[PDB]
């Protein structure tokens, strides 16, 4: 419970206005068709995004902090796998992952 | 098996000379007494380091890639939790974590 509240706080921070300049690509599931990324679902077999993490937290799906962290990290991994490493979206993922990792490390 | 070989390859890369300039603090368990860090084990309840990850891989302890990644990430989290964020060791952890995350994302 306490560890999951820490996770929920992190989630709320990742969704907050403070980080929006680099968090916004991760707010919703990638709409591959809409973006013309017709290879997305051949490369990324387990899509993840912050709205899905939020649904899982609200539904009490996550049983521990490790499960939560694995999904947030999956989201970043998908970005690093799909996009060339010099693309702006990758720089955004790295910055948001920094925010996540530093606060996650302050695990009660 | 294939995913665990990918993990073992990553591990070997993290231990290789190519990354030694920033990987070396993570090679062995933190010797808190030797370094004068008498609060280390009060702050870090689950120490982790690359020699421990290697032992667990050689002993077939890891049953899947997620388990392996959780230990490598724990190692970095410990660094981010214990050290002020402007210390050189934190910069080293961030650089090694970049190496890890980008290659881990190329999960077969
Ligand atoms: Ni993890």
């Amino acid at each position: 419970s306490e560890q999951l509240k820490h996770c929920n706080g992190i989630l709320k921070e990742l969704l907050s206005k403070k980080h929006a300049a680099y968090a916004f690509p991760f707010y919703k599931p990638v709409d591959a068709s809409a973006l013309g990324l017709h290879d997305y679902h051949d490369i990324i077999k387990h899509p993840m995004d912050l709205s899905t993490v939020k649904r899982k937290m609200e539904n009490r799906d996550y049983r521990d902090a490790q499960e939560f962290a694995a999904d947030v990290r999956l989201m970043f991994s998908n970005c690093y796998k799909y996009n060339p490493p010099d693309h702006d979206v990758v720089a955004m993922a790295r910055k948001l992952q920094d925010v996540f990792e530093f606060r996650y490390a302050k695990m009660p």
